[PDB]
């Protein structure tokens, strides 16, 4: 029945986690490593290509964790791990619960119905109580919250958790004391006063709650809640253990022509980002990679070795040397490649579609130090955005470079990329705007009317697509209901 191919990549799991800085994300990463035996990567995780996707064993599953660089390094690239998983889990901080970073990392997850999954850390500090953090996680991610693990007090009276359907109690500081329902005297010699507490909210879920639904968690419409302290190790291995059973494997990923599947024999991949010292990110859709084989590079209709390739791995396994759907390979490369290109073993012109170009919130217009050095930034602009590196608007009225940056640490990385590989120096200086998005009408005199009315907002990005750049989401709100025709979009498909 199943092939070698199918059997293999049914086992991948392949995830990312999204939270906000300082929510728990390295610490829940570290200890997700122990418990993939992977010793070496927790003590690299611990100590801060090796880390930005760490694949480790767990219970038969080979589990793809993808870095999600935040912090000062949070980037476009952010958002372009998001297009290469199967899934997600959201980290908060139960403190905080759902922070600015966390909601914008779920809009990507959103308009992929990518699943996820949710741990509500640092529940051994004092917190929000839990059914204030279900609600705002159902607030702000916009999702129904099904609680898998339930906490036992916060801070100082955190006894630990009891699991929903293990009926499992499990207590903080090693394995769960099974309970025989809710009049079980075990409660109460091992909660104390608190017991009363759990029967409380037992009964309020058993009324109110949510039960998990795998076909929704599968569809985006529901996220499996458990609560822990990831620096004690705690409530983890509920976590872990639920996404290895219910996480989706290898999903068929659309292409211009037709739904790839991963079951398909011919390898196929498409490039989510680009690492400059340069190496290309491929997530593997379809088939078996190979250090020996030949690939199509679709877009300049060259054949590729990939004998030099990066198979990330766990320290784990130790046979012959192939991946699978869902596995992440590195291509090296010397410039020749764009997000979202396509590499495939046959001759059938494939096409991957769905990785975009995502608005960006930070602006600035570039100023040369030198004049007679114009072409040279027009050169280097155009191949800086060509790669990904930023995205560059050219206002329709006057002749202005602006760049637009996810993360402000790649106005940095472009300044010093001309500086060293073009010869330019340039400067930033700041402008109004805060907000693009890209605009589109089926109607084409009401858009030419948008057009001429709008000139003064609007700007050709270095993929050809015209955008409406505002001030801020407010301003932009009241360009829409002057032409409620036009289409504004957060995103755009590359080319
Ligand atoms: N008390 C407590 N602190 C935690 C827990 N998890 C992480 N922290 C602390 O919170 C801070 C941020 O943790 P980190 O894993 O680096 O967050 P990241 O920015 O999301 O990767 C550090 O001081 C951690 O020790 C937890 O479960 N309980």
């Amino acid at each position: 029945m199943s092939s070698r191919l199918e059997r293999e990549a049914a086992r991948r799991r392949t995830f990312a986690i999204i939270s906000h800085p300082d929510a728990g994300k390295t610490t829940l990463t570290e200890k997700l490593l122990l418990f993939g035996g992977a010793i070496q990567m927790a003590g690299s995780v611990k100590a801060r290509v090796t880390t930005s996707v760490m694949q480790f064993p767990y219970r038969d599953r080979v589990v793809n964790l993808l870095d999600t660089p935040g912090h000062q390094d949070f980037s476009e690239d952010t958002y372009r791990v998001l297009t290469a998983v199967d899934s997600a889990l959201v980290v908060i901080d139960a403190a905080k619960g759902v922070e600015a970073q966390t909601r914008k990392l779920m809009d990507v997850c959103r308009m992929r119905a990518t699943p996820v999954m949710t741990f509500v850390n640092k529940m051994d500090r004092e917190a929000l109580h839990p059914l204030d953090v279900m609600a705002d996680i159902e607030q702000h991610l916009q999702i129904e919250c099904a609680p898998m693990t339930w906490p036992i007090g916060m801070g100082s009276s955190f006894k630990g958790t009891y699991d929903l359907l293990h009926k499992q109690l499990h207590l903080f500081s090693q394995s769960g004391i099974v309970i025989h329902g809710a009049d079980d005297p075990q409660l109460d010699e091992y909660l104390g006063d608190q017991a009363e507490q759990l029967r409380m909210d037992l009964a309020l879920l058993e009324e109110a709650g949510t039960p998990f639904d795998e076909e929704r968690y599968l569809k985006g419409e529901l996220t499996p809640v458990f609560f822990g302290s990831a620096i004690n190790n705690f409530g983890v291995r509920e976590m872990l253990d639920m996404f290895v059973e219910f996480a989706p494997g290898p999903q068929p990923r659309p292409a211009a022509t037709r739904v790839v599947e991963p079951g398909e024999e011919a390898f196929t991949g498409v490039v989510f980002k680009i690492q400059a010292n340069r190496m290309a990110f491929l997530r593997i859709c379809s088939g078996t990679f190979t250090r020996g084989m030949r690939l199509k590079h679709h877009r300049t209709g060259k054949d590729v070795t990939v004998a030099n390739a990066t198979i990330f791995m766990a320290q784990d396994r130790t046979g012959v040397e192939e991946a699978f759907p869902g596995d992440i390979i590195g291509i090296p490369n010397h410039g020749t490649i764009k997000i979202g290109d396509t590499f495939t073993e046959s001759k059938e012109v494939l096409k991957f579609v769905g990785i975009p170009n995502f608005a960006p919130e930070h602006f600035r217009r570039v100023r040369l130090k030198n004049p007679l050095k114009a072409k040279q930034l027009q050169k280097g602009l155009e191949q800086l955005a060509e790669e990904g590196a930023v995205q560059l608007f050219r206002p329709l009225v006057n002749n202005d470079y602006i760049l637009g940056a996810v993360g402000v640490l790649q106005f940095d990385v472009i300044v010093a990329r001309l500086a060293d590989e073009y010869g330019v120096d340039a400067v930033y200086e700041g402008v109004s705007t805060h907000t693009a998005r890209w605009v589109y009408c089926e109607d084409k005199k009401i858009f030419a009317d948008f057009q001429d009315y709008h000139r003064g907002e609007l700007a050709v990005d270095a993929e050809g697509a015209l955008a409406y750049l505002a001030p801020n989401p407010w301003r932009l709100e009241s360009a829409m209901e002057r032409y409620p025709k036009v289409e504004f979009r957060t995103t755009r498909e590359i080319s």
